């Protein structure tokens, strides 16, 4: 599997079974897309501590994420991020673990796929049209998935890839998004 080289586990001590479970869920992403991620120098780092403990993310320590002034939140509290590295904290996959995604590792990986593999497909007129019609169905008022096409892309692709139940739910609730995802994957 491409995941044996794309997924970087900690060199120190880590929760073995949880890291394996996350690695297994990343297999829901098509192999061709994972291959393409690796060719762009992308690494999916599963971290045992705060993502900011990673040398390349240490610069974010004590910095306030945009939109969060006056809340006491810093990047140290954020369980996952996606830039040229995808960093996800081990044990924080489920909704409510410091984020509101269906699955943290799939969600954050799909941002890197959008940016570095698919030429920002979330920003195309076709996807914008879909986002304007359907992002409101499940996410109205969240100022996040319903506010940014990149977020709707990552979360709606997560619904598509995670399980058969979440995909069926997407097909019924957001049919234009389901059609776009099926054509893409
Ligand atoms: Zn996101």
């Amino acid at each position: 599997s491409i995941l044996d080289k794309l997924v970087v586990l900690p060199s120190g001590e880590y929760n073995h079974s949880e890291a394996a479970a996350m690695k297994q869920r990343l297999e829901k992403i098509p192999t061709s897309i994972l291959d393409a991620l690796y060719s762009k120098g992308v690494k999916i780092k599963l971290t045992q501590g705060a993502i900011t403990n990673e040398p390349e993310l240490a610069y974010l320590k004590g910095v306030v994420p945009r939109g969060w002034e006056g809340t006491g939140l810093t990047w140290d509290d954020v369980p996952g991020v996606s830039e040229r590295v995808v960093a996800v904290r081990i044990g924080y996959s489920e909704k409510g673990k410091g984020h509101n995604s269906l699955n943290l590792e799939i969600h954050e990986t799909l941002h890197a796929v959008d940016r570095l593999v698919l030429n920002e497909v979330s920003g195309t007129d076709e996807f914008i049209n879909i986002f304007n019609k359907e992002a409101s169905v499940k996410y109205k008022g969240d100022g996040y998935v319903s506010a940014y096409p990149t977020e709707y892309f990552a979360e709606a692709a997560s619904l598509y890839l995670y399980s058969d139940a979440t995909r069926s739910d997407l097909k019924d609730s957001m049919p234009l998004t389901y059609e776009f995802m099926a054509k893409l994957f």
